């Protein structure tokens, strides 16, 4: 028996149809900026505010919580309250939920922005975290209190930090903005900047495994960055963007973590940065249909 | 113009009456641990819950803000809920305030525990911050608020970590239990333990002195351990506290943090643990009167 929050978003969706195979999976989500369609019928769903509704009766009996849920981090554009509330409050609310019902494991997914500024990359675990956003800020708030109540009311946790995962369900950022430009002008692609900007992606399949894998982590407190293994420029995602769509338009030009740690635990990533981009454009493209 | 929040208290007290010498000074407090009587008359006082009012005419034109505001830590017997709006949601509220009335410089009183069991002593600022307790993942959490705050929406912000304050105005601690216990029975006094436990204790006024000096950092963020060069046994405390209550009662038995950072900028604390302590007890008999 899995509590997974926001397991009808991105992350969570998929984290649900690895689980429900062989766990009784019950999901808590507002629908906010999730998809009850992508929720596994094995599952339960519970529409539910993390920060303002009491849940303590549908996490009754549950062995493990997979906290996914949170406010959409954009870019500039932010709304302090909305991270505030759901990413701060929920955990708060969440945390002492599980407490009163008895649950004390919690898998979280936090962010890579916990590392702010990084003198050092890729950014290994161990160092310094001065976030500068307030998404990064929030999120390790969460580490924290979730940190606390582990060793307060003897809980065990499981923490991953992240950057972007790419896959099928998710629908932003570089890939997404190419796709509705060439669907608006199929002769022309506009890329800001002179496109050799550096970009790193993680598999949403990827995601999963790592996580599922840092589970046999031990500690108290288990923090493990995921990650893949190398870079991709924007040109080129542009390029494999063009690719698949099988387009040829005129080009109009205007914070990496280390694995080492899960590495030699024994994960790996299946899928490299230019793999997980290609397997995202086609799954988005589809995506946008459907 | 400044601002201190929980003014009315101990620590923030002091604050008050130093900083009044040369400012205007605006205190806003709940008067839940605060004591009315404590505030500087130069100072205007603003009766408020920074967890549920509207402070903005109250910080309109105030230069910088003093956040001294915050739960009283306690042993085991803690509320989360109050630990959580009185730290987190009070300082989450008062930057945003700060945000919405233009004020873009804050002093804050964090804590020793935001380094939960630092295995490096004396503890160096740079060292992780993993706490094991609500109270130091709560004001864990109000840093990274904090410094997300100072970069996302330009200020500049000067944090404080210490423990074991002592002084006159403060009725929490070791010595005024012990004076509380040797109050009923002046013949016998009971130590926990062997009382062989090793303590670094601050005076008040070099608390308040070090907080005024570290102003100089000029980071946007600046982060200083605080606390006096030695330790003492808490045996030797009990002795102190018989010494000046002419007291011969027989005893019934039952962390340093590194200051390099502020003194290389020029502070040193005036003086050690038996001085602040053989202070604070006299202190303490007085305040007792008053
Ligand atoms: N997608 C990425 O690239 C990425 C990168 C780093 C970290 N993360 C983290 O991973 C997690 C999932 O991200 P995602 O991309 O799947 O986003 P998402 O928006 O698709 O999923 C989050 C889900 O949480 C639910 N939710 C939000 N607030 C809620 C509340 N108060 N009560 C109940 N449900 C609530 C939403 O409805 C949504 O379905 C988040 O915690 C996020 O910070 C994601
Ligand atoms: N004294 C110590 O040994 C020590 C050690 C470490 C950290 N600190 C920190 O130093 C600061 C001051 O500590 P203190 O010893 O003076 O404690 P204190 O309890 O005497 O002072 C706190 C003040 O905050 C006010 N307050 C509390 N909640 C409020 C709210 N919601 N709105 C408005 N006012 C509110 C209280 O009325 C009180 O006057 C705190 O942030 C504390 O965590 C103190």
């Amino acid at each position: 028996l899995i509590v997974v929050t926001g397991g009808a978003g991105f992350i969570g969706s998929h984290v649900v149809d690895k689980l429900s195979e062989s766990n009784e999976i019950v999901v808590i989500d507002n629908l906010s900026s999730g998809n009850e369609e992508f929720v596994n019928e094995a599952a339960r769903l519970v529409k539910a505010d993390l920060a303002a509704d009491d849940i303590k009766d549908y996490l009754k009996g549950a062995e493990e919580v997979w906290h996914i849920a949170a406010n959409p981090d954009v870019r500039g554009a932010e709304n302090p309250d909305e991270i505030y509330r759901n990413n701060v409050l929920a955990t708060y609310r969440l945390l002492e939920a599980m407490r009163k019902a008895g649950v004390s494991r919690i898998v979280f997914t936090s962010t890579s922005t916990v590392y702010g500024e990084a003198k050092v990359i890729p950014t290994p675990e161990d160092y310094p975290t001065h976030p500068i956003s307030l998404y990064g800020a929030s999120k390790l708030a969460c580490e924290a209190l979730i940190e606390s109540y582990c060793h307060t009311f003897d809980m065990q946790a499981w923490i991953y930090r992240f950057a972007n995962v790419i896959g099928r369900r998710s629908t932003h950022g570089v890939i997404y903005d190419f796709i509705m430009k060439l669907k608006r002008n199929p002769e022309e692609l506009e890329i800001l900047g002179n496109g050799e900007q550096n970009k790193s992606y993680i598999y949403i399949s990827d995601c999963v495994d790592a996580m599922l894998f840092g589970l046999r982590g031990d500690e108290r407190v288990n923090i493990f960055n995921i990650g893949s293994e190398d870079q991709i420029k924007v040109k080129r995602i542009a390029e494999i963007v063009c690719e698949e769509l099988g387009l040829s338009p005129r080009f109009r030009f205007t914070m990496l973590l280390s694995i080492e740690k899960l590495k030699r635990l024994g994960w790996k990533p299946r899928y490299n940065s230019e793999e997980a981009v290609r397997m995202a454009v086609r799954d988005l493209v589809e995506d946008l249909d459907e």
